[PDB]
C-alpha cells in the first residue's frame, strides 16, 4: 500500500463525510492504513488524531502502543498499554508485555517489578515470568 492509496481514502471520507467528528470517527482506519504503507510517523499522527476524539477505546491505545514499541520508546508504549487495559482489563496479555518492555529496557526500575509481580499474578506458573523475575534477581543490590 502506498502513500497514496491511503490519501485517496482520506479524500472520500472528506467528499461524503465532512464534518470534524466524521473524519475523526473514521482515525483508526487511516491509522491501520497508514501502518500498512509502513508509513509509522504517519500511523502514530492518524491514531493520536483519533485518539482524541474516541478516548475510551481501548484497542485505538492499544495500536499507539503498538506503535511506540516500535520505535522502543517504552515509556511511551507502557502508557498506552496501561490505558488500554485500564479501559479494558480482561486484556492479561498487556500486563505481561508491559513487564517484558520494561524489563528489557531498564532492570534497575522500580517500574519493571511492579509490573513482574502483576503480570506474574495473571500467569501463574509461567517460564515467561520466572525468566523475567531471575534479570531481576540478578541486578538487585546487596544488604
Amino acid at each position: 500500500r502506498s502513500k497514496a492509496d491511503v490519501e485517496r481514502y482520506i479524500a472520500s471520507v472528506q467528499g461524503s463525510t465532512p464534518s470534524p467528528r466524521q473524519k475523526s470517527m473514521k482515525g483508526f482506519y487511516f491509522a491501520k492504513l497508514y501502518y500498512e504503507a509502513k508509513e509509522y510517523d504517519l500511523a502514530k499522527k492518524y491514531i493520536c488524531t483519533y485518539i482524541n476524539v474516541q478516548e475510551r477505546d481501548p484497542k485505538a491505545h492499544r495500536f499507539l502502543g503498538l506503535l511506540y514499541e516500535l520505535e522502543e520508546n517504552t515509556d511511551k508504549a507502557v502508557e498506552c498499554y496501561r490505558r488500554s487495559v485500564e479501559l479494558n482489563p480482561t486484556q492479561k496479555d498487556l500486563v505481561l508485555k508491559i513487564a517484558e518492555l520494561l524489563c528489557k529496557n531498564d532492570v534497575t526500575d522500580g517500574r519493571a517489578k511492579y509490573w513482574l509481580e502483576r503480570a506474574a499474578k495473571l500467569f501463574p506458573g509461567s517460564p515467561a515470568i520466572y525468566k523475567l523475575k531471575e534479570q531481576l534477581l540478578d541486578c538487585e543490590g546487596e544488604d
